């Protein structure tokens, strides 16, 4: 396999399905990336993550550079070996969390320094397969002046990220680099940003700044004009999105890649995804319900345990409850992505989306 | 398979190895029973418990009758179906926890009623394979007068337990009933108790009251005279024991069955069992240690992850840390029991025990 090769096999409207080939494996697109926050997808063995159908996972840079540390992970053999996941890993740059969980300057951010060069070096030390440019995730809402200033800095940072990555032979030969579009909800700033990014040149293009408070209507509105601005022949990654219906609508608008903590975090808190919508398994109505979490789901959890048992586990605060809920939720997300890929491949994705929404929202 | 058949295949001194055949499967003896407190072996799928080599697990009656409730579990298909463990389950009577986690009377105990008849009915509702007589676990230390009064009540309760079990056709035909010897640390009271129990007649005999504060020397002293009092041709179960070295010494004194929460509870708190003794994986010395938890262990955890990674997980409070530590610890206990069975079968158990202790304590 090549360092990086994105191929589109089928299209329907703005939707695409295809593959990203990388040295550590193939990613089927549209792709959902489970989030591993501190070198673990919470409550799952990596074999279990794979078993659900995930082709790639996301690691957060901010958390790893703090614990256990990037240099330490590198000394230990890199993140794949450390955590036991041998397939592609996408790492974020750290740019988001350093502000949400500071001294900001043109150089980077100081907190209790992270900069483009340090972020790219940390992602190298981790042995990341897909490296995110170090950016600034503009808060929502933002005035046009502030969003412009923020976007402009991010684009200067994107060039610095590009050069830092290219300056390291082994990273440039074995990993890929994605740029991140900003500009808040403003069309002209999104265009400026896309333009800047394309001029630099990246292996893929994320749509940043849309998982930070916008309602779905608004996020969709911004995607409508923003995704066509990106190079068509490269993957499009919507950072931090989202709910099952967010994902369907974003694929309808040309997104190829997704991540979000909802299936893991929700799962631990008792929310299970079903084709008829989410359910809160702690609800007393499930106390004697012998059905699986979802009537159609092919996951191991639905093959073996009832709602009643998982209800008991979550109410009791049992670790196995977190494990079972998380596995099901991640499997549900993967089955959603499989249904999306198959329906685009068959030219019936628009119908799938309609059908999905009618039932999920009933 | 028969309802119950205990066969001794090999002996060495007081040590025995053999099998208990039951309708739901075969139990290899000496046996270690992982404890499932609220219908789950904490942080493990039942398939994982089996994978470690466990033939039977223990369920606590007290906790189940409180949550989710015995009648409810029965309505749901019984405990095996509920939790997804299809092999034998031994349940305790509830007698211990109702006092440690009250109004005591000859009838039973009232708390925020449990009695012999109710305890046996609850264990039936759960669908237990091995039912423990409802007893009183005498506190340690106890004066001889108090231990005698306590033991005497337990023996009256043992007869009531016997009759309650026999009065239910399906339970008597499909499960087994164990009696529990009391008498604190006193030889004459242990003899009285054994005598009473044998007169009633049980399928197996537990040694109760020795996991409640006695040091090893004392526990061993009491086992020395207590186990020979029990019927030779029935299993001998030491409730609540114990550490790896407790278990070796107790097999040397004729015990066939063990349970304790140490491998699970310890595991979650960062203690890992090794042939060179326990280690506390949170210790900074493991932060860059690439070795497995134990150099010889055949478990899945030691095949795949390093001390360094598990150290990170436990320090980070990650669920996967609890899962990995627990799997290893339960696998270690099972490998210990396998080594014990093989060495008795080969007539080299005395040497094994010597060798085990020299290394575990070095
Ligand atoms: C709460 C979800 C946040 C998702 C996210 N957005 C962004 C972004 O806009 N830029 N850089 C990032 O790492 C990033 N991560
Ligand atoms: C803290 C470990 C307690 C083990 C135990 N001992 C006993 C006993 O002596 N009688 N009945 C029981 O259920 C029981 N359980
Ligand atoms: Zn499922
Ligand atoms: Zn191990």
């Amino acid at each position: 396999r090549p360092r990086f090769s994105f191929s589109i096999a089928a299209r329907e409207g703005k939707a695409r399905t295809g593959t990203i080939e990388m040295k550590r494996g193939v990613i089927r697109t549209p792709a959902f990336m489970p989030v591993g926050t501190a070198a673990t997808v919470k409550a799952l063995k990596p074999e279990t993550v794979r078993a659900t159908g995930a082709d790639i996972i996301l690691g957060n840079t901010y958390h790893l550079m703090l614990r256990p540390g990037a240099e330490r992970i590198a000394k230990l053999g890199g993140l794949h070996s450390f955590m036991g996941w041998d397939r592609p890993i996408l790492t974020d740059s750290g740019g988001y969390q350093v502000m949400s969980l500071t001294k900001q300057s043109e150089e980077g951010v100081t907190f209790k320094m992270l900069s483009p060069e340090r972020s790219i070096e940390i992602q190298h030390l981790l042995g990341s397969d897909i490296v995110m440019a170090f950016d600034e995730c503009t808060p929502y809402p933002a005035t046009p002046s502030r969003a412009a200033s923020s976007m402009e800095r991010s684009m200067r940072w994107a060039k610095r990220s590009r050069d830092a990555f290219d300056s390291r032979k082994e990273q440039a030969e074995n990993a890929a680099l994605f740029g991140i579009q900003q500009g808040s909800v403003f069309e002209n700033l999104r265009q400026q940003s896309a333009d800047a990014l394309a001029e630099i040149g990246f292996d893929g293009y994320a749509v940043g700044g849309l998982a930070v408070g916008q309602g779905q209507d608004e996020m969709f509105r911004v995607l409508d004009f923003s995704v066509p601005m990106l190079p068509d022949d490269k993957p499009h990654y919507l950072m931090g999105v989202g709910k099952p219906d967010d994902i369907v609508g974003a694929v309808e608008r040309g997104i190829d890649m997704f991540d979000c903590v909802l299936p893991t975090r929700s799962g631990r808190n008792g929310q299970a995804f079903t084709w008829d919508g989410p359910i809160n398994i702690r609800n007393a109505r499930f106390s004697e319900d012998l059905k699986p979490l979802d009537s159609e789901c092919h996951c191991a959890v639905c093959q073996k345990w009832s709602r009643a048992y998982i209800h008991h586990l979550i109410r009791a605060g049992e670790i196995l409850g977190a494990m079972l809920m998380t596995e099901h939720n991640i499997a549900f997300y993967q089955q959603l992505m499989q249904k999306i890929r198959d329906s685009i491949s068959e030219g019936r994705f628009s119908q799938f989306a309609q059908d999905f929404r009618a039932r999920y929202f009933a």
